[PDB]
This record gives structure tokens, C-alpha cells and sequence, in this order.
């Protein structure tokens, strides 16, 4: 039988080396094959936390809540603990600094009915927006698995989500994280305080292939936040997707 | 509006090189160069022409999108990376002349000429072979003219679709980290021997356009295009050390 998914338990070493637990899921676009260290956890659904900024951006652009990637969302003047939030932002910087209050305001403008309809249209996780319209992805009913993140991301990559191509192109620009002569990573981090879960989801663009990834890990302290990228990169390195 | 900063010459003389770097501060609407005269000297754009050429090809449907494959024609050329299938992203990255020659042939003389006029691109002169005029024909552009063109592209103000401009800017992506994004294009003209690097640096709250050219007697110094530019960007605190 064609096994979409194969388990590679050797990747567990990358988690246990940091006394961590989690899952990395990879999808080889050319081969239409997925790999994970934990088939069960790969399919376990969690709060998306700030990974939700990807669908939230798309919806805000498609409904004209956000005009383009340069439109300024002025700071509301409330000083928050995260200094980078206490300034004006555009979509690019709001994504970069994971500026929750900008995205809360987008959610409020989108509203419950349109948010719910659009997540249904995206086939996004459990499509459930129960809770506050401006925090359901942090403390409400929405749940998504790593494999479901990859499904969603693959649609975004191919401009196949049910929003404009322009909206998808802008969000992909906003997701740009790293680029050099060897690869491009477009991705988004996420951190949920209850339960304590860290995410990193996105993809690695190579000359002749794209590798989608979605990882989550238990995140008891904020001290391990850098492990999201580090563990993922160790797997990408082991699989010769990116160089050492 | 324009200032000369001759201290940047140290970055050239460091490598027994000569050239110009031109910077434009988008927020301040101010330009800086080490050499006001060379900043205005026009050369063959060579592979920097891949920027307008891409735009025109996308707008006319010669190229569908950034993933459409242009199969290698099977002629082995000296540059190994050219002897394979390409898309717009990889064709730009490896500066794959034969893919862009085929675009130019499909675009044709009349549309190419009209579009460069519409883009206000350099001397707008396509004299020579339609598939090589930017390498050995009559088109000439200066560093300051590259910046003018690039500023329009950045603002989606060229007379092509927004989509075409967005795709080309994606194809220009060179470097990205948590401090900056560089979208740019190299170029190398063998007669006269001139190296180019043109593009911009995106920061949180500003964009700095750059255009540099330098004498390139040997292909050994091609890496100086980026190195010298980065030394100037570092000196001007645009990017960190």
C-alpha cells in the first residue's frame, strides 16, 4: 500500500537531547510522502496559538480588514509587556513580532460569522471558533494537528485556499523567516500557555522541491522557545534538507 | 537630496577595485554615493535586466507563474547550473541567460521596446538582437536609473500588474533573517568588464535601495559585488556588523 506517512523514531534523539517531547512532521512535496517521529502525536490536535496568524492574516486581507502589507496599524497606546508590541506595525512586522493585539483587532473586524465560515472554507483544523472572537486561538475551542497544519500550508503554498491569490501571496511574504543561497523558510511560530505547547509550522523552499514542516512540543517554560526552531532544524539537517 | 561620501572608496581600494555604490533612503528621500559622476554613468545592465525582462514576460503570459518549468533545451553551456530545468525563481538565482533569451524572443522587439519605454528604463534602447541586446546591444542604464526603476517596482508603480511585480520581487529574494531582507539581482557584463548588484534592503520601518557597479577585469572578483555593498551598508548602520 502507498504509505503517505512513515515513522522515523531516530528523530526522537533530537527531542530527548533537550529533555523535550514533541513531534516533527515533514512532507516531501515532490514525493507526496510524509515523515514523522510520532505518527500518533502528528495527528493530535492542539490550540494553534500564534500559528493562527496565518489563516487570520489571509482572512483579514481577503475581507479588506487589511489593505496590503504596508498599511499601518497604529499602536493603541496601551503598554504591554512585550516592548516590540508597543509601536506601530504593518502586517510584515505584526507577524514578525507576533503582535497579538493587532490580530485581535483583525478578529474583531472579521467577526464570528465570517471567521467561522472562512475556517470552514479553509478546512482548518476542527473549524471551531468557540470562545472570544479575539482569543479563541489562544484559549478557545479551535484545534489543529501537525498533519492538518501541513494540509493547510500545502494549499497556501499552491494558492489553492479559497481566498484571492493576492491574499495568499501577501501572507507568504509575511511568513518569510530566513533566506540564503541554500534555502528559503516561510514559517510561523506559536506558543500556547495552556496546555504549554510550542509550534513551528511552514516550509523550506529548495531549488527543486519544497518540504513542509509542522512541529509541536511540550513547552513547560518559555526558556525552551528556541527549541522549536532548533529541533526542527536538527531534523532538517539530519534529512539533508538544509546543510550543516 | 544627494550627498557624496568618498569614505566608501576605502571599501573599493581595500580590494584594489574601483566602482560606485548608490544608496537611497526611502523614508528620508535622500541619496548617497561615493562617486556622483559614476553613479550617473550608464552601462549594459547584463543580468540585472532579468528584473524588467521577468516583469514583461509575466505580464504578457510568456511566464505563467514562478513555478512553471522551462525545460533545458539540451544544449550544454559553460555554466553548469544552466544545464537543467528551471523556474523563474531558479532562473533568476542562477542568472540563466538562455531561459530569458527565450522570454525575449516570445516578448518580441515591439512589445519589449514599448514596455521599456513604459518602465522609463535606462536609455530604453533595445538595438541589437532581441535575445541579447542587454548583454551586447544598445541598452544602457546607470546606478541612479536602476534605483529609480527599482523604487517603482517596490511600490508596485510600474505599468504591469501588481501580481507580476509581486512575483518578480519574490524571485529577487536573496537574503532574509530577523534583521533585514535583501531583494536584489547581480549582473556581469564582459565588455566593458562591469559587475552590478542592484536591489534593496527591507528593514522594519524603512527601505534602502542600492545599486552598485564596479570594474570587473576578472571573474575572480564577482563576490566583491555583494561584499563591497555590504561593507557600505554596515558602515551606514543599515545592516549589523
Amino acid at each position: 500500500v502507498a504509505k503517505e506517512w512513515q515513522e522515523n523514531k531516530s528523530w526522537n534523539a533530537h527531542f530527548t537531547e533537550h529533555k523535550s517531547q514533541g513531534v516533527v512532521v515533514l512532507w516531501n512535496e515532490n514525493k507526496q510522502q510524509g515523515f514523522t517521529n510520532n505518527l500518533k502525536r502528528a495527528n493530535q490536535a492542539f490550540l494553534p496559538a500564534s500559528t493562527f496568524k496565518i489563516p487570520n492574516s489571509l482572512i483579514a486581507l481577503d475581507l479588506g480588514v487589511v489593505k496590503d502589507e504596508h498599511q499601518v496599524f497604529k499602536w493603541d497606546g496601551q503598554t504591554r509587556d512585550i516592548a516590540t508590541w508597543n509601536r506601530d506595525h504593518n502586517l510584515i512586522t505584526a507577524m514578525k513580532y507576533s503582535v497579538v493585539p493587532v490580530y485581535q483587532e483583525f478578529a474583531r473586524q472579521i467577526g464570528e460569522a465570517r471567521m467561522s465560515k472562512m475556517l470552514h472554507a479553509f478546512d482548518y483544523g476542527n473549524e471551531d471558533i468557540s470562545g472570544n472572537v479575539d482569543s479563541f486561538w489562544l484559549d478557545g475551542g479551535i484545534r489543529i494537528s501537525a498533519t492538518e497544519q501541513i494540509s493547510f500550508l500545502r494549499k497556501l503554498y499552491h494558492n489553492k485556499l479559497h481566498v484571492s491569490e493576492r491574499s495568499q501571496r501577501i501572507v507568504k511574504q509575511a511568513m518569510l523567516t530566513e533566506a540564503n543561497g541554500d534555502y528559503i523558510i516561510r514559517a510561523k511560530t506559536g506558543y500556547s500557555t495552556k496546555p504549554k505547547i510550542g509550534w513551528w509550522v511552514g516550509w523550506v523552499e529548495l531549488d527543486d522541491n519544497v518540504w513542509f514542516f509542522a512541529m509541536n512540543m511540550d513547552m513547560p517554560t518559555s526558556d525552551g522557545l528556541g527549541l522549536r526552531q532548533a529541533i526542527t532544524k536538527e531534523v532538517l539537517k539530519q534529512e539533508k534538507i538544509i546543510p550543516f
